[PDB]
DNA sequence: ATTAATTTCTTGACCTTCCCCTTGCTGGAAGGTTTATAATGGGAGCTGTCACGGATGC
């Protein structure tokens, strides 16, 4: 909880490069907030890296999960 | 009130597609999963809309 609650700020400065007319923004941010919780599980910190950089292409790919799979009435796949 | 040559009915005997399938790939479509330097308070009307009640605060 707290380690998803002190990285919002990367969900909310990640999601202004995805700000198109297809959804709006608190969609972006909550899929952000689940693809977040997805690496917070698969961090493994040993390694010796920042938790901003590996979440940035989890919550990139939560991004596109929603704008493909949302923001589209005839529902076209992430392919 | 009779039946013998035609004219229909019925029954095997044949004739097509529909669809699944044959070995061997070959390509396309739908769904889920990582990627590991550094990325940490975002964004957008529109008012030049005017005159009523219904609820809030002295």
């Amino acid at each position: 909880k707290e380690m998803v609650e002190a990285n919002l700020r990367l969900v909310i400065s990640i999601a202004k490069k995805y700000t198109n007319r297809g959804l709006q923004f608190l969609d972006l941010i909550q899929e952000g907030n689940i693809g977040l919780m997805k690496a917070v599980d698969k961090f493994e910190y040993r390694r010796g890296y920042k938790f901003s950089t590996y979440a940035t292409w989890w919550i990139r790919q939560a991004i596109t999960r929603s704008i493909a799979d949302q923001a589209r009435t005839i529902r076209i796949p992430v392919h």
